[PDB]
């Protein structure tokens, strides 16, 4: 897990790409499973719920990509972010709350969050949400670092994400039906 | 304001009467409208936005009631809470996020809020949320007192209510369009 406010800031401010028609075989890279592709050369770690679902490879999927590192051979490595295609360009605006506790004060704000697909990886959800927090709510700046992103799916399940560190690599493979996302409430608990 | 009084008030029984009618009048300073369904004489203080809107009294509209007191003459007094008339049963479900901030700890739940009618006074919205919280989220019990209810309205206006005290009498006449309620997110800043 990545601690340190400055490190969190840079990563969640970085550039992201989204690719379609991504197919690769499958290959073992010291332990975890991988998929190389070249639209610049690329490497995709399946080590989560995608380890299960893409256990032999990718046929034509979409991949949300955030650059973790360039490995020794020169590959853009990235974890998770795999969605289906056929993956409709469905589109849903969803209520966003940012609740900024600062000891005894509370600066609450309302926004919305535009998911642009029928299916969205928890990786992409997490990235886009925090990038919005970084840009408009001063997340990972001064005293804004700890807190949670909370996602309500069809009024029954919950998805917590601790803002204190990077989304865990294991749950980057998770996928959500956009439709089901009812809202998002973030609560930054200030130092 | 004391936490046990807030507990009592927001733990109390509500009524919503149909077809309420009466002329406006007197009572020391403030406008009121005396009405009465079977066997219990009511007195409705119009001391806010409803002071202007309903300055010639009450045709057939509905009235959300919460007993503030029983006045010297025996009339059960109540402030605000007037909705439109018909006022159909169009049913909206609307997401509810509860966030309990206990120092460095943060416990967030997800839930749903069932609004039954097409319009709804702020008074009724305020009461129904707080009651749910008092019944399911240990509000007004122990260290749970301060915080805010933040309602998100049709893309995208905000309404804050402070949990630290009873809803200001002067806003009880405010009314919301039920469909436009995107979602509520309450934060309890624990002591």
């Amino acid at each position: 897990h990545l601690h340190d406010i400055r490190d969190l800031h840079r990563y969640y401010s970085s550039e992201s790409f989204e690719y379609s028609n991504v197919s690769g075989k499958v290959e073992n890279y010291n332990g975890s499973n991988v998929v190389r592709f070249n639209p610049q050369n690329h490497q995709l770690f399946l080590l989560g719920k995608d380890k299960e679902q893409y256990k032999e490879g990718l046929q034509g999927q979409n991949v949300f990509v955030v650059q973790e590192l360039i490995d020794p051979n020169g590959r853009l490595s990235t974890v998770g972010g795999v969605t289906k295609k056929n993956n409709k360009t469905s589109e849903t605006n969803t209520p966003l709350f940012v609740n900024k506790v600062n000891g005894e004060d509370l600066d609450a704000s309302i926004d919305s969050f535009l998911i642009q697909k029928e299916e969205i990886s928890l990786k992409e959800l997490d990235f886009k949400i925090r990038q919005q927090l970084v840009n408009n709510y001063g997340l990972y700046k001064g005293t804004s670092k700890y807190g949670k992103i909370i996602i309500n799916l069809k009024d029954e399940n919950k998805v917590e994400i601790d803002l204190g560190d990077k989304l865990q690599f294991e749950r980057m493979g998770d996928v959500l039906n956009s439709k089901d996302i009812r809202g998002i409430s973030v609560t930054i608990n200030q130092i």
